[PDB]
């Protein structure tokens, strides 16, 4: 489990993909994962939620034509989501939320 925001951010840029601790909600979901009951280390022992796109709709990340913005949870272990995620573009700009996307910061 690669779950920090330096360890996640260092194998983005080099693999081009997230480490195998995540999953999508909808693959969380397939399995059983119900967010009201916080029990995703239940149905997805060692998972982290990661990978879905994150729309940008109030133009907070830089915007560029043909820029696919994704984010990851970061810091998760078990229970409730936290406010920690990671914000990842297609050519690996590398932004970090600590409020739940209130705001961000560059980190790569």
């Amino acid at each position: 489990v690669i779950n920090t925001f330096d360890g996640v951010a260092d194998y983005l840029q080099t693999y081009h993909k997230l480490p195998d601790n995540y999953i999508t909600k909808s693959e969380a979901q397939a399995l059983g994962w119900v967010a009201s009951k916080g029990n995703l280390a239940d149905v997805a022992p060692g998972k982290s939620i990661g990978g879905d796109i994150f729309s940008n709709r109030e133009g907070k990340l830089p915007g560029k034509s043909g820029r696919t913005w994704r984010e990851a949870d970061i810091n998760y272990t078990s229970g409730f989501r936290n406010s920690d995620r990671i914000l990842y573009s297609s050519d690996w700009l590398i932004y970090k939320t600590t409020d739940h996307y209130q705001t961000f910061t560059k980190i790569r």
